[PDB]
């Protein structure tokens, strides 16, 4: 099926996923210089303190954090988003070298990485529900660039080992996905999609400006993943990151000046 190799990556996704091509992909270039102040977005509001985690799962693409989001443990709110979103998983795209990794670019700057909090619209009930809207999930994307070591990501490290390859997962409880932000919550926000298959169109984007920094020991752990599974020859789980797509009939909204 589908992944991130010379026969299977971004390049191919479009002969079964049509959307690939579609009006509102993502991920995007961020042209900071034609993104429009918005002063009408209200503050953006980043509630995990009751969040959950249960899990880490490596599926062969990346691998998952997954939290509890039964109830409105851990929800984002404001900015461009109209009503409650709840956290269901977060997850990281990176490179096989510090100068690429990260899906959208700022100014065409790729970054090491790029980590993926994941929301769904409450509104609709369940994920599988607002998948199928046009607000039906908000995407927070954070830049990675390699420097001094992210403590706050060291637990995650700590636990790939565990899940190398293809279908393998962990218990992952008690980890505070606050220890992954940057001090500053200032963002670029527009329509997109999903940005592996079914890469449907269903995402509110909130990209921040600020990234986080991790240490070089801490990507190349990273970059030690598996694509295959166990007992299968190894395929290092490197560059899942998918190119930037046409912006089209797009516009970027900024939160800050
Ligand atoms: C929410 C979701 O579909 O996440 C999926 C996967 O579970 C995830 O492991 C990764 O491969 O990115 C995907 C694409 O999502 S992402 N990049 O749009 O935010
Ligand atoms: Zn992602």
């Amino acid at each position: 099926h589908w992944g991130y190799g010379k026969h299977n990556g971004p390049e191919h996704w479009h002969k079964d996923f049509p959307i690939a091509k579609g009006e509102r992909q993502s991920p995007v270039d961020i042209d900071t210089h034609t993104a429009k102040y918005d002063p009408s977005l209200k503050p953006l509001s980043v509630s995990y303190d009751q969040a959950t985690s249960l899990r880490i799962l490596n599926n062969g693409h990346a691998f998952n954090v997954e939290f509890d989001d039964s109830q409105d443990k851990a929800v984002l709110k404001g900015g461009p988003l109209d009503g409650t979103y709840r956290l269901i998983q977060f997850h990281f795209h990176w490179g096989s070298l510090d100068g690429q990794g990260s899906e959208h670019t700022v100014d065409k700057k790729k970054y090491a990485a790029e980590l993926h909090l994941v929301h769904w619209n409450t509104k609709y009930g369940d994920f599988g529900k607002a998948v199928q809207q046009p607000d039906g999930l908000a995407v927070l994307g954070i830049f990675l660039k390699v420097g001094s070591a992210k403590p706050g990501l060291q637990k995650v490290v700590d636990v790939l080992d565990s899940i190398k390859t293809k279908g393998k997962s962990a218990d992952f409880t008690n980890f505070d996905p606050r220890g992954l932000l940057p001090e500053s919550l200032d963002y670029w926000t527009y329509p997109g999609s999903l940005t592996t298959p079914p890469l449907l169109e269903c995402v509110t984007w909130i990209v921040l400006k600020e990234p986080i920094s991790v240490s070089s020991e801490q990507v190349l752990k990273f970059r030690k993943l598996n694509f295959n599974g166990e007992g299968e020859p190894e395929e290092l789980m490197v560059d899942n990151w998918r190119p930037a797509q046409p912006l089209k009939n797009r516009q970027i909204k900024a939160s800050f000046k």
